[PDB]
């Protein structure tokens, strides 16, 4: 027999109390962004039962309704009542947003007179970029099927194919994988999990039956499930309180279920209400594009990038390239090849990603659903780069 | 000798985000303290002259939240706005509301559940870590940007470096060669510390001072040598800071609190967590079977993944690989240790005395990493004698 293994990814959808601080987040950058591509935006966003606070720091020439942000982000969601966890209308916005300290700012862009190449990172810390060629979209298929489950799982109640819905959800799959030298191969499903919020008009059963058939079997490839396959819906057997009631929400609280699922690594740093000056977004969002053109180009099957920075210093610290022994040329030549092609400089790839343009929800779409993967234009980083290298 | 760059960081118990992780979790010692089974989800946020505590308590003990919040900041150093927070002047917010009906009768039956039959208080995964590399079987660059940052720490308490505020951060970028899926540590390429600082002291003073008083005692003299890089406050001026300079959260510094990058990530976070959240419980369990396996000689290195679903007792899936340094089959790791560990929660909980909080018991965690920690009280940093037959024997 087959050796293989299990690893599980999980996914949140958009109502997840955390992920509406994600969203709460962008919507901020991409407001401020909107009037003043040069803001700087470290947008935290927090929620329990009836109260949303945004706090940090913003610096902007952008005139904002942080109020109208908060509640235009929640109605979109869903969250227009009590009774599903949160009411746009009803609940407290609290504000704490201070301008960027200058001593930040004046190391990190010379008070907006710093030239793009000469921008320090915003930070010191480290990222991680990863891809793999088990998905035509180069990601883990254990994130996929959670992250695409729980899309699913809000499309069905936006649609009214599923009324009983609420808008707090969570997805899980576990993965039984083959190792082919060092390469990812996907053998079946062998568990799916969801636990969503619903209303007092649905029984467990036709909860589990509807969400097998309309979410789960919709989104699985067939090939993957069998008669084996173990399935949990909503296994509490009560999740009729959720949102913000439920469960307290921070932005930067699903840093895994944003990038890879357990996959790859993780340098620690959230994404959401950061402008590209903060390299825990920017750096990130190279090292996937890195990582994603090593495997596209047929480099190696899988690939793992790492970057770090220094606060106020443009070059990175450290840069690292592993292909798990599937690099068709050895990972050094690789790391020579990826530190040729990418400029690591966040003034640089802020340019070269286009990350300073907002609006038409430009980062608010990266806030749930994952920010790798992902084919829609404004997702610059999934572009991958021709790399010039010699196939044996 | 072919080699690669890898960096961790590490920030102190100033740093903002921190500050968060040690509240939330010296709230969930005090309702432990006199509640033992407690249940709590202790989120805590700042920003300038504002903490908020929030989130789930259903405890029976009898609690002020604010003293809690006001007492952790000014045991920290938080005691003027001159170093970014007034412990005593601050707002203090805090929406604490009892834990969801919904989630307490599927998790525990509202306090009713046998041990045995405790669910899982979430879903989600965890993975635990370990290598030989160092005596506390984790990562180099982790431990050494870990105990530089402590290290900022103890010279601002002790009167060495009497120019610092508590606001601190380290970065440390290590050489390794791979030995058959072991990590062989070769020297510090570069290290980094970011530290708020007076007005008082020049940058040259503070370059001076944080490698001769922080970086030099630390990092073992084999692995420097007259290449390494520092990094010593490169922005140049860093006298704004803790909340005043950067909100901080809890749950926001989990890479930190883990592996340094090295392993895994779940994504879930520890501090402000009863011991029902498996997001803790489990990650705990899962560092002291690694570190066994490790420990026992049966790797050089280790990972292992867990995971579950909310109301569940037993995990949905469990992973070992040991990166082809195992000296038995990794299927074989896997059969022991699932017979060794017991990974339901309730269970979990009674192995690693997890309900006993007071005299810090948390928030010692909640500051310079949770595992590769030598104080009793980190017991998941236990090992656990494996029963396996040695290569190396006839017996
Ligand atoms: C289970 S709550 C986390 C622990 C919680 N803070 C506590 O007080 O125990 C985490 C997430 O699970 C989901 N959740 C909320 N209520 C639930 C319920 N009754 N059953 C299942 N999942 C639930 C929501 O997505 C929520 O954001
Ligand atoms: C650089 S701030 C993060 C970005 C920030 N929120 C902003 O508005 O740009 C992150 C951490 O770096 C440290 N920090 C604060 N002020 C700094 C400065 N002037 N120089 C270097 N590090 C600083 C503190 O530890 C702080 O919590
Ligand atoms: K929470
Ligand atoms: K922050
Ligand atoms: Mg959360
Ligand atoms: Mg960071
Ligand atoms: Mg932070
Ligand atoms: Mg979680």
């Amino acid at each position: 027999a087959m050796e293989t293994f299990l690893f599980t990814s999980e996914s949140v959808n958009e109502g997840h109390p955390d992920k509406l601080c994600d969203q709460i987040s962008d919507a901020v950058l991409d407001a401020c962004l909107e009037q003043d591509p040069d803001s700087k935006v470290a947008c935290e966003t927090c929620t329990k039962t009836n109260m949303v606070m945004v706090f940090g720091e913003i610096t902007t020439k952008a005139t904002i309704d942080y109020e109208k942000i908060v509640r235009d982000t929640c109605r979109s969601i869903g969250f227009i009542s009590d009774d599903v966890g949160l009411d746009a209308d009803k609940c407290k916005v609290l504000v704490n947003i201070e301008q960027q300290s200058p001593d930040i700012a004046q190391g990190v862009h010379g008070h907006f007179t710093k030239r793009p190449e000469d921008i320090g990172a915003g930070d010191q810390g480290h990222m991680f970029g990863y891809a793999t060629d088990e998905t035509p979209e180069l990601m883990p298929l254990s994130h996929v099927l959670a992250t695409k489950i729980g899309a699913r799982l809000t499309e069905v109640r936006k649609n009214g194919t599923c009324r009983w819905l609420r808008p707090d959800g969570k997805t899980q799959v576990t993965v039984e994988y083959y190792n082919d030298n060092g390469a990812m191969v996907p053998v079946r499903v062998h568990t799916v999990l969801i636990s969503t919020q619903h209303d007092e008009t649905v029984t467990n059963d036709e909860i589990a039956r509807d969400l097998k058939e309309h979410v789960i079997k919709p989104i699985i490839p067939e090939k993957y499930l069998d008669d084996k396959t173990i399935f949990h819906l909503n296994p509490s057997g009560r999740f009729v309180i959720g949102g913000p009631h439920g469960d307290a929400g921070l932005t930067g609280r699903k840093i895994i279920i944003d990038t890879y699922g357990g996959w790859g690594a993780h340098g620690g740093g959230a994404f959401s209400g950061k402008d590209p000056t903060k390299v825990d977004r920017s750096g990130a969002y190279i090292v996937r594009q890195a990582a994603k053109s090593v495997v596209a180009n047929g480099m190696a099957r899988r690939a793992l990038v790492q970057v770090s920075y220094a606060i106020g210093v443009p070059e990175p610290l450290s840069v690292f390239v592993d292909t798990y022994g599937t690099g068709l040329i050895p990972d050094k030549e690789i790391l020579k090849i990826v530190k040729e092609t990418f400029d690591f400089r966040p003034g640089m790839m802020t340019i070269n990603l286009d990350l300073k343009r907002g609006g038409n929800g430009r980062f608010q779409k990266t806030a749930a659903y994952g920010h790798f993967g992902r084919d829609d234009p404004d997702f610059t980083w999934e572009v991958v780069k021709p790399l010039k290298w010699d196939k044996p």
